[PDB]
């Protein structure tokens, strides 16, 4: 026919006859997710109502507002009254999609908007929220999954700088696992978390992993090489303190260390002579630098550690 294709909110197209019929009306045809719909409108721009029937006897109504600014796609049961789904989209790309349960209440609601923020919600058979995933215009998000009892089972909060906190709870809704991912990608992993707040810790750094424990007061990661044990403590405030302990009583080879929290540096000494500086950086790296053989001042440049063995080597 002489028809015009018209683009519609919601990534749909309608075809509207160019010629009015005897009654002053225009025929409309449109395929939406493979299904052909049809209507007759008194308007000639693509607005109006189209209808179609699916092979499962479901009934589909598309309503297009006068100014083409908004479309409503409804899916009904075979009675053409009981709702299955409804999708409303605007010209600015904002849209709400709703799926209905046999009760006639929402089982799913999903809004996606202009700035590309969105909210996705599932509702259980009680009418209660069972999952919520919200994404923001800066790509931050929060995800919550609840269990049948309505307690939290899984939670992830992701920030705009890409840092995140991921939590898993057991079947009683108690915290079991927590991953804290930093903005730079490094991670603190807490597993086997117990009622008393202690558990296993790992810090995942770029190239290597430290292991340790969590207690009520702090996280302490430990590297041991022979008689020497290095401990990195992270306090509740995020404050780091480092300790070195050497079970070697030999005055000639025993390591002792002095921490400086102002410079986040542990200085190691052997036989009254400084041997190296281990610096615990705000960038979640560890550098090692040696002194000269008199122990007077640092030589060379600091080397950034990328493997656990390098830490071990520094403690020999």
């Amino acid at each position: 026919k002489n028809s015009v294709s018209v683009d519609l909110p919601g990534s749909m197209k309608v075809l509207v006859s160019k010629s009015s019929n005897a009654d002053g009306k225009y025929d409309l045809i449109a395929t939406v997710d493979a299904l052909e719909l049809s209507g007759t409108s008194d308007k000639n721009n693509g607005s109006g109502v189209l209808e179609g029937v699916k092979a499962d006897a479901s009934k589909v109504k598309l309503t297009i507002s006068d100014d083409l600014g908004q479309t409503t796609l409804e899916v009904f049961k075979s009675d053409g009254s009981t709702l299955v789904s409804k999708k409303v989209t605007s010209k600015d790309k904002s849209s709400t999609y709703e799926l209905f349960n046999e009760k006639g209440e929402l089982s799913l609601k999903y809004i996606t908007r202009a700035d590309k923020s969105s909210t996705y919600e599932l509702f259980n058979e009680k009418g209660e929220l069972s999952l919520k995933y919200i994404t923001r215009a800066d790509k931050s998000s929060t995800y919550e999954l609840f269990n049948e009892k309505g307690e939290l089972s899984e939670k992830k909060i992701t920030r705009a700088d890409k840092s995140s906190t991921y939590e898993l709870f057991n079947e009683k809704g108690e915290l079991s696992l927590k991953y804290i991912t930093r903005a730079d990608g490094t991670r603190l992993e807490y597993t086997g978390i117990k009622s008393d707040g202690s558990g296993k810790a790992k810090e995942v750094l770029k190239g290597y992993v430290l292991e340790g424990t969590l207690t009520a007061e702090k996280t302490t990661l430990v590297v041991k090489e022979g008689t020497v044990t290095l401990s990195k403590n992270i306090s509740k405030s995020g404050e780091v303190s480092v300790e070195l302990n050497d079970t070697d009583s030999s005055a000639a080879t025993k390591k002792t260390a002095a921490w400086n929290s102002g410079t986040s540096t542990l200085t190691i000494t052997v036989n009254s002579k400084k041997t190296k500086d281990l610096v615990f950086t705000s960038s979640n790296t560890i550098t090692v630098q040696q002194y000269d053989s008199n122990g007077t001042s640092l030589e060379g440049s600091a080397v950034e550690i990328t493997k656990l063995d390098e830490i071990k080597n520094a403690l020999k």
